[PDB]
């Protein structure tokens, strides 16, 4: 085991580049894990595998909890790592091993108050898999009294929850016949619930420019065939929804787009949000501004650990870390150098933040 | 095609229905609607959007002669989904 | 030239089994820098030969690996990539080795790198028992770990389980193909899980393995199609395995595809005896281990029934992984007591 | 009443070949129908039809499938041309008059069956009664026996193929290779066979297709081959020699069936004899060189069975199959008194 | 700082044929990241790095993708050796080291843009800036001019497929009619094109392949056909007169792009003139005979255009395409002095 050095010592960056550097797609973290363990170790942690082979690492003491939950597996392929201008390029970099660190490093140079834990996550088998490192904590685990999850929110951004999802498929059929008319084909009728229902979305979310606050359809597939008797076609589509906007109510719209088809509907994801006067918004609000930011409240598109620990454990819970989260599974996924300190400040103040709400309990 | 399904119960129908006594106030309406076996009802949802809605419903399809069909069971699609790391192992 | 050199740009080819060419051919061209008389046989396996008389060692490994591509990078003293264990690493130990180990008068010298091992063909391996006489030791390029030996692979058997079923009325009692081929998987899983009770090591336990079930509609008829791979112990033939596994299937069609049976050397064979004291010699602790999959050796060994053993760096519990890895050490480190184990090998030969 | 040779022309004139039964399914239960058969296709697509009433049974099992290739549906002086004529239409026409001809007792009842694919290796419309219904007390299998002939059993079946492929670069051809495979297999079948008697006891693989290909880097060959087996050599024993041959390439093998035979002294035997000796008729028993259903519902259900039919198995799969007109009225009257006894 | 020669090798030896070209792409863009540029793929898979800041922007357009074919990569005395060393990799790296090496004034932005499918009928590539960009103030194409050439145009191209089907039995076969089929079409053009200097202002169609094939009832036979167009002749014109020709069989058409042309007195073509002869060239205009991306992105955007780039482009799609390592060197800076005015 490594000699304790300090927590001020390791940058957020330094301890990121090595993060990166260590290959971890979902399924294979073991050695990414094993290292993490050890670093945590070194910096006041009592770092160690849990069942699920998640990274664990602990400080503090008393009945009350702060889990940063990250992960430490990625998609697989090897972004060129790199550092080029104060910008660091590397697979997981922004999803989510940027995060990570800022958890690993914050959460070492956070002053904690007594009878406060601080349980520091990374998380395995997120990414490609049906994260089985969250669903082992649940399972294993006492709800804690507070949750970060380690998504890239943005330094001066704060993940507040996630969009709903619906997945639509329409699907009609029509008796073949010699006519070019409208409405002639079954892939023309499945072609046109497509426009009227993309239409409806933007009347719906007229000059929202929150984007997360609209309503935004998506023809993932269109399909046809016939048999010389009847023609078949087939939509497949999926709706983001806003907090404002309930599956059943989107889906009762589709079904009233469409008269000669008929819509079915699965609700991927129920919307998920922690309400903006919450305490634990009100800590990061605060933490932002605090080192010269203009904190933006957001939601999540894509789904995350935050769409199980959530409904799970039901306890306050937001999301934050630096980096772009359009860069998320890209090529060239990078971060500023800046941005990661930035961040770890920040989060810093957070965890201090909550702690003293929870502390003052 | 469609003794069953359901011309058969469409054919009781329109016999019974012109042989049954009404009392007095009571209208009956036989419908043969279009469009529900391979389609979806255009026939029935135009009734919907037309008509009021009649006091009460019989609905042409086969229950036998000695039974009585109150409704219809729920339906489920389900999907489940699973990704795994590849390896060599041939264990569970 | 050192072995983790070999292998880092052996490693950089990719190989999937079908696909071999470029690697053997830069792999022939580098083997004659190191003095072999290097050449790909008619099957495509590379072939490298040095020295003469009337015996031989062959270095039998193979250069084919199993799709998907791990990114090629060394890191913390590691080096990922695809068939850095399996088994590109052996390969290259091997062919360090060989041009490295003092070779006697009247011994030859056979390094080669079979293609197609990693499928059911072993295509390479097939080609050389038809057309070349059996050699005096053969040593089997499969990952052991540096400090281990393997001395035998469990047998294998392909199978494919279709079945059709049309459309009657009955979406209630009489039902779906792909409820048919599940039927089918369940029925083999039991059997073999029932015949495996109690036993400890996968090689002594008859395993299947569902690599694929696909099901498919047109309109008229449903069809499923499932392939399965069945690992066999010693105790259990090809030919009983292929006849219970006939015997299950109830409405569908099985076809049936034979590898090999299982194959192991006794400890007390004195080409292991070598191998145990050659890791000795080298501050290691050999360990003899018995596999789970199946190997060339399976082949080559009954063919020509000479003293066989497998090995080579790695962890074997890495093969077909996303991040399949072996740390940079260990290659020299089984370089160096396979290096000594050719050199006495050799002389026992020499000996009679 | 509708005489078999009406029936038969019908069904031959509509095409069935393995996969595409349908039609034919479809068309031969309203003929079961209207002949006043409980009469619908099962989930397998079998026609079926039943008489009778009771828990004994008595299944006719014959196949609506055919080869294929299209052999001209005509009469030619009292001769009817036509794919399934005798392989195995007429049998099956044969099953539905006959059938429903004959009286019965109570608690005894008789259903006829026409199988899909039984022509193919899949054979998965006997293996779908086998997995689906209860044993009858005894089995007639429709196959052409010859109007006084009685078919007692059928060589097994095994299907294999062999695959190699070659480098298209420098050093024997995908071909060459393949068709050694072949002498090989056809070597050691015939030392094995050597101067038996009938095609039965003999051991005969066939090569039905050898193609060699030019992937493109690569030289391709493959070799399609069924393998009929005799009762000394099942299934199991043939697979094992058939992969001790195949050095450079692989064969895959499919199971069919082992070789299957009625004991030549059954009572089953005996009413049909009796029912051709009757009918003037000289029988000769015979055990035939192909393969059958019987080779599966017998070791299955295990009850009496035996094979009949009008037509000669020579014909079988000829570009002439044909029958004359004149068996079918005696196969069925025969069967008819078969059946009672 | 790296030359464009070890730009060059690298780029060829990661082999790229249309479809392929994600890991060229990859590696690109790091290359590109690594030398400052914002880099990373677009949304068709582009490769894509940009410089400087403002509202104004010129466009390096190359291509990434090559036609397939392996070329073995390697130098023999300063020649590189290589799929794509001419066509187009060689003009690509010179976009990417000249684009750097250059200084820019403020509110003027460089992109280089390493496109995908150029060299087959989809252009898509190249079509995605199309739909997903705002028109640059001026493009430079990545395509072969020479070191000491300036390509002021392209040919038009419209691919065409002809299919006939003949039955058989008995009555032409389908390659006779598919071959004078070709005959009418080949010597359309050529009496069309008689006695026209350069290939610039002719119309060539180009027989790719002619594949006649036995259905089994049915004889039939396939012809692709690229077609190079003059400006006289547009894609609409030149596809009525294939249509014309059909007869019997039936003709599909794809249409690429019209021809294009700069014109010759343009403010950018005197800037890469100067740059040419300032850096002590001899300039000589040139006119191409295939087709290029600058033929879509010229009549979508309007803005001052040309091509530029190291390379013959007589060894366009050789199975030893390969370009001179000194004219890689002159090319970048030319390139350069041609950038800054
Ligand atoms: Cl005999
Ligand atoms: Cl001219």
């Amino acid at each position: 085991m490594l000699e304790s050095i300090s927590p001020m010592s390791m940058t957020t960056a330094d301890l990121l580049r090595g993060l990166v550097s260590i290959p971890s797609p979902s399924g294979a973290e073991a050695p990414a894990v094993e290292w993490l363990c050890q670093q945590m170790a070194a910096l006041g942690y009592q770092a160690e595998p849990d069942g699920a082979g998640n990274a664990v690492g602990t400080r503090g003491e008393g009945p009350r909890e702060i889990m940063l939950l990250g992960h430490i597996d990625t998609v697989p392929g090897e972004v060129p790592v790199q550092v080029v201008d104060g910008v660091l390029y590397g697979r997981g970099a922004v999803d989510a091993k940027g995060p990570l660190a800022t958890f690993v490093v914050a959460g070492a140079r956070a002053k904690l108050p007594p009878g406060v834990r601080l349980t520091v996550v990374g998380a395995v088998e997120e990414e490609v898999m049906s994260s089985r490192g969250a669903r082992h904590l649940i399972a294993t685990r006492e709800a804690p009294d507070a949750v970060v999850i380690g998504e890239p929110s943005g330094w001066d951004g704060v993940v507040l929850g996630y969009r709903g999802s619906v997945a639509l498929e329409y699907r009609v059929t029509v008796p073949m016949s010699h006519s070019a008319g409208p409405e002639a084909t079954a892939a023309e009728l499945a072609a046109d619930f497509w426009y009227r229902l993309r239409t409806w979305c933007a009347e719906w979310s007229v000059g929202i420019d929150h984007a997360f606050h609209r309503v935004e359809p998506k023809l993932n597939a269109l399909n046809s065939s016939s048999d010389g008797l009847y023609g078949e076609a087939v939509a497949r589509i999926g709706l983001r929804l806003p907090p404002a906007l309930s599956p059943e109510e989107a889906i009762a719209v589709a079904t009233s787009l469409a008269s000669e088809g008929e819509v079915t509907a699965t609700v991927n994801a129920p919307a998920f949000q922690t309400d903006k006067r919450q305490p634990i918004v009100a800590a990061f609000l605060a933490a932002v501004r605090a080192h010269g930011g203009t904190p933006r409240l957001k939601l999540k598109t894509g789904t995350s650990d935050m769409n199980l620990v959530g409904p799970a454990w039901g306890c306050p819970i937001v999301a934050y870390g630096p980096g772009d989260s359009r860069l998320d599974h890209t090529p060239e996924e990078h971060v500023p150098l800046a941005d990661l300190e930035r961040a770890t400040a920040i989060l810093t103040t957070a965890i201090e933040r909550v702690a003293a709400q929870i502390h003052s309990g």
